[PDB]
């Protein structure tokens, strides 16, 4: 069985999840809309849909470029989504006692490392693998011959396949958040025992709640998924810095987290 402090751990995570993750995106408003290395971007093409309160529907089909400049038509908006996401992610971290109790300099450092990952983890819960779309309340972002060649895309598909519970998602969010090996983490021992206790909790939760043979090695699959995601996080920083080189798009908060 799952021990007392393990039940205690999950419950504080599930709580911070519900307090800070607006699953319907009700409060995403005031966002901008569309008025050489770029295989980076073209693999990530999406169409956008806004359902009005009243029943109206607005749709955006992006331009298939051969030229150069129209690939950016959607970055202002994406930069607005990301800011709104990162704010929820920060609120999530600060509502966790394990996190509050680290030194401030460590708070900042853990966040700057995992913000993207926690965010991609949340988007996975609103992803629909049948239709290749992220359903964000009134927004939908729909992927423009099955190409899991883009690591980020293969990540969402593979992870959705595992059909995790909300508790498994929030714990994954914890392991990723409390990673001992992120630039400028002073308290590497604490953050390391903390991560291990989250991992152990995940391991037990699975042993206890998923007894069926399809859920063999799930804990290990999840753990590999998280390793994959760290790799994708680093590749994405490099892509993003390249976009900044040629055009500033990053909101203040994105500059704060990506280190500029
Ligand atoms: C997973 C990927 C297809 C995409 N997601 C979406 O388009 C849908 C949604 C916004 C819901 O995540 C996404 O967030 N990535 C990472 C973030 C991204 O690299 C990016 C985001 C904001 C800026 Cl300013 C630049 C780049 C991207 C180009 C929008 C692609």
């Amino acid at each position: 069985g799952l021990t007392e402090e393990q039940r205690m751990m999950i419950r504080e995570l599930m709580d911070a999840q519900m307090k800070t993750f607006d699953t319907t995106f009700s409060h995403f408003k005031n966002f901008r809309l569309p008025g050489q290395v770029r295989k980076d971007l073209c693999s990530l093409k999406v169409s956008l849909q806004l359902r009005g309160e009243d029943g109206s529907v607005w749709n955006y089909k992006p331009p298939a470029d051969s030229g150069g400049k129209e690939i950016f038509s959607l970055l202002p908006h994406m930069a607005d989504m990301s800011t709104y996401m990162f704010k929820g992610i920060i609120s999530f971290a600060k509502v966790i006692s394990y996190f509050r109790d680290l030194p401030i300099e460590d708070q900042i450092s853990l966040l700057k490392g995992a913000a993207f990952e926690l965010c991609q983890l949340r988007f996975n819960t609103v992803f629909n693998a049948e239709t290749g779309t992220w359903e964000c309340g009134r927004l939908s972002y729909c992927l423009e011959q099955q190409l899991l060649l883009e690591p980020m895309l293969k990540f969402h598909y593979m992870l959705k396949k595992l059909q995790l519970h909300e508790e498994e998602y929030v714990l994954m969010q914890a392991i990723s958040l409390f990673s001992p090996d992120r630039p400028g983490v002073l308290q590497h021992r604490v953050v390391d025992q903390l991560q291990e206790q989250f991992a152990i909790t995940l391991k037990s939760y699975i042993e206890c709640n998923r007894p069926q043979p399809a859920h063999r090695f799930l804990f290990l699959k999840i753990m590999a998924m998280l390793t994959e995601l760290r790799s994708i996080n680093a590749q994405h920083t490099q892509r993003l810095l390249r976009i900044q080189d040629i055009h500033p798009f990053a909101t203040p908060l994105m500059q704060e987290l990506f280190g500029i």
